[PDB]
Parts: C-alpha cells; sequence; structure tokens
DNA sequence: ATCGGCCGCGCA
DNA sequence: TTGCGCGAAGCCGA
C-alpha cells in the first residue's frame, strides 16, 4: 500500500486482538484501502480482520428512498465479507459510545477507520480516541490522492487545485491489489424496523401511491459494477458534447453510488483511462471525478463552516450583502419549493425529477439552486431550503459534493464574480432562455407534469 | 510582478 | 439549435 494513505489517529500498545475495520464512508468490498490496510494490520500479526458499521439515528433526517438504498449494500456487503471469512457486525446507536464499548467488549487490537471530511464524523473519532487505548488509524479510502496530501489549505478554484492534483497522480493513480480472505475464523429488522418509522414521511401522491420510483438504480456493489461498465461502454463516447443536456441521458449515474462508496472512483478512473474514446470526453469526465470530487473534500475539510454563509468567499458575502433589501420577485416558502408550486414550469419539473427518481441532472441542479436564492426572502433561508432539499431527496445527498455544489450555486465557492444585479448581486445568474438555446426545454417539462 | 485566465447575449 | 466573440467581474500564482 501507498503509506501516505495512513494517518495515525491515537497511538498507543497493540492490543493482542483483532484489528477492526470502522467502516462508515466506503461500503464495499473491493477497491478499498482501509480494508486493505486492515487486512495487512491483522495478517502480519496473524489475528483476523473484522468489519464493524454503526447505524446512526441520522436516517430519520433523510427518507426511505437512501435508507433502503443504504441496507441493501449492507445486505450484499456481509454475503461478501462473510466469503471472505470476515464476519461484520452491525451496531445500532452513537458511535462514541457504540464503537468504543465494542473495541474493549472485544478485546480489538487496533482500530481503523475510513476518511471522512464531514463534522459529525470529526466529533465521533473524538470521542472514540478519549475511550479508546489501543492504536487508531484512518485511511482516505474514498479519494485517488489522499485529501491532505493533495492540499493543504482550502483551494480557490478548480485551476489551482488542478496542477496540485495531477503533480501527484502518478503515483497515486495505482491498481487494487486482492481483498485476502481471513486465516483465522440483524440486517433485516433493522430495515424492516426503519422503514415503519419512515413510513408517515413518504412523499405520496394523490392518490395514495409514492412518489419513489425505486426502480431508476439497484443498489449494491454488484449493481455498481454495471453501472459503470454502461456508462464506459454506451454513454463515455457522447460525454463531453451531452452531458449538459437534460433530455439526454448521458450522465454516469454513478453519484448514488459513489456516495455510499458501493464503488470507489479510482476504479472507474482506472478504467476510465484505459478506455479509448473521445479523448475530450475522457478529459471533460475525468475533471468530474478527479478534480471536482476531490476540491469538494478539499471544501468541508478546511471550512467547518461549509454549509453555512460564512464560508463563501467575500466578494460573495458583501453583494449578497448589499442586496438584502431589493425587493424580490417571488418569495416562495420551503413547503412550496417542496411541491413544486413555483410559476417556473422549468424549475418545478426540475423539482419533479427530484422527487420521483431521487437523481436531479447535473445541469438542470444549478439551474434549481439559483432561483431558490433569486425567489426567497434571504441567502441564509435560499442556503437552507436549498440543503434541505438536496439532502432530503437525492439519493447522493449528504455528502461534500452537497456542500460544494450548493456554495457554488448561491455563493460563488469555487466560481468567480460576474455582471451585479439584483437580489443576486455578483453570483453567476443562470436565465431560462438560456436554457433555451441549449437543450428542448419544452420536452423536459413535458416529461415531468405529476405536480397533482 | 504583472498579467493571464477562470453564465447570457447578438448574430450568421 | 450551434459556435464564436463579447461582456462584467475579482483573484490566485507564476
Ligand atoms: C445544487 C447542486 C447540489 C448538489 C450538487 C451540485 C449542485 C449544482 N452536487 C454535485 C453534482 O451535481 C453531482 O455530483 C452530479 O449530478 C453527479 O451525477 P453523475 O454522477 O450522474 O454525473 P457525472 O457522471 O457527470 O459526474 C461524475 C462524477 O463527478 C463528480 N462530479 C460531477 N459534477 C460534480 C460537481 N458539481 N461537484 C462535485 N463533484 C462533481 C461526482 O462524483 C459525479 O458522480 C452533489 N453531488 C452529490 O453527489 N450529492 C449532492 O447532494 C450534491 N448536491
Amino acid at each position: 500500500m501507498n503509506p501516505k494513505r495512513i494517518r495515525a489517529l491515537k497511538s498507543g500498545k497493540q492490543g493482542d486482538g483483532p484489528v477492526v475495520y470502522w467502516m462508515s464512508r466506503d461500503q464495499r468490498a473491493e477497491d478499498n484501502w482501509a480494508l486493505l490496510f486492515s487486512r495487512a494490520i491483522a495478517k502480519e500479526a496473524n489475528v483476523p480482520v473484522v468489519v464493524v458499521f454503526c447505524l446512526t439515528d441520522e436516517f430519520l433526517e433523510a427518507g426511505i428512498r437512501q435508507y433502503e438504498f443504504m441496507l441493501k449494500g449492507l445486505q450484499e456487503l456481509e454475503v461478501s465479507l462473510s466469503r471472505k471469512k470476515i464476519p461484520s457486525f452491525f451496531l445500532r446507536g452513537d458511535p462514541g459510545e457504540k464503537i468504543s464499548r465494542f473495541v474493549k467488549d472485544y478485546n480489538a487490537g487496533t482500530l481503523v477507520t475510513d476518511f471522512s471530511p464531514l463534522r459529525i464524523k470529526n466529533q465521533w473519532i473524538e470521542k472514540v480516541i478519549s475511550g479508546i487505548s489501543i492504536p487508531f488509524f484512518e485511511v482516505d479510502a474514498h479519494n485517488v490522492v489522499p485529501c491532505w496530501e493533495a492540499s493543504q489549505k482550502h483551494e480557490y478554484a478548480a485551476h489551482t487545485f488542478r496542477p496540485k492534483l495531477y503533480a501527484l497522480l502518478p503515483e497515486f493513480l495505482e491498481e487494487f491489489p486482492e481483498l485476502e480472505p481471513n486465516s483465522v475464523t440483524t440486517l433485516s429488522d433493522v430495515l424492516e424496523t426503519g422503514v415503519k418509522a419512515l413510513l408517515p414521511e413518504r412523499a405520496l401522491l394523490k392518490n395514495k401511491d409514492p412518489l419513489f420510483e425505486p426502480w431508476h438504480f439497484e443498489p449494491g456493489e454488484k449493481a455498481a459494477k454495471k453501472v459503470m461498465e454502461s456508462f464506459i461502454a454506451d454513454r463515455l463516447d457522447s460525454y463531453g458534447a451531452l452531458r449538459n443536456d437534460p433530455t439526454k441521458n448521458m450522465l454516469s449515474n454513478l453519484s448514488p453510488y459513489l456516495h455510499f462508496g458501493q464503488i470507489s472512483s479510482q476504479r472507474v478512473v482506472l478504467e476510465v483511462e484505459k478506455a479509448e474514446s473521445n479523448p475530450g470526453s475522457k478529459k471533460a469526465f475525468l475533471d468530474e471525478i478527479l478534480i471536482w470530487k476531490e476540491i469538494s473534500d478539499n471544501f468541508c475539510y478546511y471550512n467547518p463552516g461549509y454549509d453555512g454563509f460564512e464560508s463563501f468567499p467575500s466578494w460573495a458575502k458583501e453583494s449578497l450583502n448589499a442586496h438584502r433589501n431589493d425587493v424580490r420577485s417571488h418569495i416562495y416558502t420551503l413547503e412550496e419549493f417542496e411541491a413544486g408550486k413555483t410559476h417556473d414550469p422549468l424549475w418545478n419539473a426540475s423539482q419533479m425529477e427530484l422527487l420521483s427518481t431521487g437523481k436531479m441532472h447535473g445541469y438542470m441542479r444549478m439551474y434549481w439552486a439559483k432561483k431558490i436564492l433569486e425567489w426567497s426572502e434571504s441567502p441564509e433561508k435560499a442556503l437552507e431550503i436549498a440543503i434541505c432539499l438536496n439532502d432530503r431527496y437525492e439519493l447522493d445527498g449528504r455528502d461534500p459534493n452537497g456542500y460544494a455544489g450548493i456554495a457554488w450555486s448561491i455563493g460563488g465557492v469555487h466560481d468567480r464574480a460576474w455582471g451585479e444585479r439584483e437580489v443576486t448581486g455578483k453570483i453567476r445568474y443562470m436565465s431560462y432562455e438560456g436554457c433555451k438555446r441549449k437543450f428542448d426545454v419544452k420536452l423536459y417539462i413535458e416529461k415531468y407534469s405529476a405536480l397533482d
């Protein structure tokens, strides 16, 4: 393994016991540098490797759509791990509290977790640290260049981070060895229970049936390898030319799998790299999954206030400030956006794309989040409604890519200042009629007319 | 250091 | 549509 992928969190005396992988972000058995590290420590010490996943009450902030998708990654994940003789364990509480009992109860010798830059991970890791005595390592298994190696500061834009990332790519772009089975030796209720809890929160139509359409993405590692091979085979060619057209389904549709870590961006990079197609389609796509996926981690990692106004750049702050008294063409309430009740049929279309499938089209997500800022009473409230719907309804929500994507839209983070306007100040504008030069907007509204 | 280099619109 | 040149606009890093 490339050692630079490892951070030592807590130093102590290596217990005699097993290596416990605390599985958080990267819920996969293959192409996992974290579990590949745990097994190596279990191997040298001739102790086993084991997985422990912590199911927290944060699922009740989202909905059936995400929770189902995730606890079927997990059922399949466990069949896979047992097949390698690595048993997995599923605790049901506060990680800081619960993971600390596990290591102590089970005489864990060494504890490993994967890397995530979101605030709450830090709260737990710091609680685990103060309650264990065995060593404690962290591994970046979600990025190609470990987040703290690509850059040590917040990067102002993609084109300041782009040299830094490619500087280090030949070293960190590499094949994955093979997860070696152990030598040394309930998820059904958990879902049935979680679901009954979330059942009065489903989005229904006027009729009783749910809004969500569960057949657009199958969850799992197996599914995610076919979404990836499908993209490489059918859409990667057309990607640069049609990535921006909401009527063509020419995206990878990989974001829900990456979010849960059911597939590794590094594998995807490897396979796109090796694959022949339009060299511009490969360049266009590699920038999305290398430069934009990883500066988004860079973002939350250096900006603890990443989901708030205070992390916008200074120019963006001043400008939105001076336009807090400008009169707004419309003001909608959370619940009115929520049910696509604006005058803008394009907006409502895209909101209807969000509610029924769980994945709104890449381009339409920009447009969507800017009209929230233009038609709400203040930036804080627009940031609030946009996080809220993003995380409530996007399969790929509750994710750095989310906070970094909203802050681009509403705040100009990783963007630049544009022609000053009312309400939106110097923040990049996007117009209806600009969409109309770009794609048959009429076809996209026809698609989603379930506003009942 | 001193400057290059990161959507909407008019038009053919 | 479809590409091009332009506009308005602040800031990083050679
Ligand atoms: C308003 C709004 C809200 C969000 C986001 C953007 C915007 C404008 N993003 C990011 C982005 O829109 C999203 O990653 C893409 O729709 C990914 O879909 P595909 O994988 O189908 O795209 P596509 O195949 O074109 O991109 C491939 C991969 O590159 C990365 N990438 C592409 N666009 C990116 C972007 N704008 N920012 C960062 N990485 C990007 C993603 O990992 C994506 O899976 C996000 N993403 C997410 O996973 N969860 C979220 O909740 C949000 N929230």
